[PDB]
């Protein structure tokens, strides 16, 4: 069968904390008071919750209130204990409150406001300065969450709030994020398609905080290269043949050969035979404000077929990319 894979960092991380910390079917809820809160506005409505802007009546501060819709209301210990573990963490959204809607008899979760800047505003003008400037606030936050024994594994630039006149950053929406535990066979049924990693692709379950690498390297891809998504797939079987384009087969069959993964045969009709490209291939005169040889070595490095042979965060933060940003 698979060969095991475990992460090369923070593997002991929830074996010698207490059970108490990752064991969140065991944790009692706190709930606070609804009253407290009034609605202002639905700000929009995903598959898991229904999310509003709404005012903190015991001290008149705006709060994002997230309605839990029932599928998201089983595994909601799970993401009170990731958010209540990560409160005060580095770039982490804060956990205000958690409180049962009258409405909808469900548990809404209470966040710290965030006056975020349009996405589109920020893909368009973002230079290279902020786009360093930000991936470094995001490696902070992953790093911290990984050290605290918790994979994200839905990294995506919806997920990331900047409010960019105050250059402060949030890691949002931890409904997906899970602590992780070495040898343990996860779900390859998260993260959104386009940030989707190899490992998700293949069905290799035995992944680690590195997918939240790959992720992060689908968004400095796209950033940088002024290409949205970088990797365009139809389904998630094109979606492996896009990066299969990139990065070359060779490389995708050394990869699923060390770890004695099958691909699904309906990949033989599909997936051809492409060399890796260079990161050159991508550049064009309406993205070389963004590029360097400092970003496409350190994108080189995030976007790996092996798990294992990724960037850790750490490692990121350490990478010459990195060393125009102020500190
Ligand atoms: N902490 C927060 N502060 C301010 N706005 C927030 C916060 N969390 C979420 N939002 C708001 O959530 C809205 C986006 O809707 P929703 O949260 O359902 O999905 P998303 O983040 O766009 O992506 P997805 O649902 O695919 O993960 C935006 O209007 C954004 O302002
Ligand atoms: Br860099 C960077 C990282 C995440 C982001 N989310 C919205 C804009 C943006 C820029
Ligand atoms: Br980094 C990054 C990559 C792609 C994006 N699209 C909209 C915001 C954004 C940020």
């Amino acid at each position: 069968g698979p060969v095991p894979s475990r992460a090369r960092v923070y593997t002991d991380v929830n074996t010698h904390r207490p059970s108490e910390y990752w064991d969140y079917e065991s944790h009692v809820v706190e709930w606070g008071n609804q009253d407290d809160y009034q609605l202002v506005r639905k700000l929009g409505r995903g598959k898991y919750s229904e999310v509003f802007e709404a005012i903190n009546i015991t001290n008149n501060e705006k709060v994002v209130v997230k309605i839990l819709k029932p599928v998201a209301a089983a595994k909601i210990k799970r993401e009170i204990k990731i958010l209540e573990n990560l409160r005060g963490g580095p770039n982490i959204i804060t956990l205000a409150d958690i409180v049962k809607d009258p409405v909808s008899r469900t548990p809404a979760l209470v966040f710290e406001h965030v006056n975020n800047t349009d996405f589109k505003q920020l893909y368009q003008t973002l230079t290279d300065y902020d786009i360093r400037f930000y991936m470094y606030e995001i490696l902070k936050a992953l790093d911290y969450c990984h050290s605290m024994g918790i994979m994200h594994r839905d990294v995506k630039p919806h997920n990331v709030m900047i409010d960019h006149e105050h250059r402060k950053l949030r890691l949002i929406d931890w409904g997906l994020a899970e602590f992780y535990h070495p040898g343990q066979e996860y779900n390859v049924r998260v993260a959104s398609r386009y940030f989707k990693g190899p490992e998700l692709l293949v069905d290799y379950q035995m992944y680690d905080y590195s997918l939240d690498m790959w992720s992060l390297g689908c968004m400095l891809a796209s950033m940088i290269f002024r290409k949205e998504p970088f990797f365009h797939g139809h389904d998630n079987y094109d979606q492996l043949v896009r990066i299969a384009k990139v990065l070359g087969t060779e490389d995708l069959y050394d990869y699923i050969d060390k770890y004695n993964i099958e691909l699904d045969p309906r990949f033989n009709d599909i997936l051809g035979r492409h060399s890796r490209k260079r990161w050159e291939r991508f550049v064009h005169s309406e993205n070389q404000h963004l590029v360097s040889p400092e970003a496409l070595d350190f994108l080189d490095k995030l976007l790996r077929y092996d798990h294992q042979s990724r960037l850790t965060a750490r490692e990121a933060m350490e990478h010459p990319y990195f060393y125009t940003v102020v500190k």
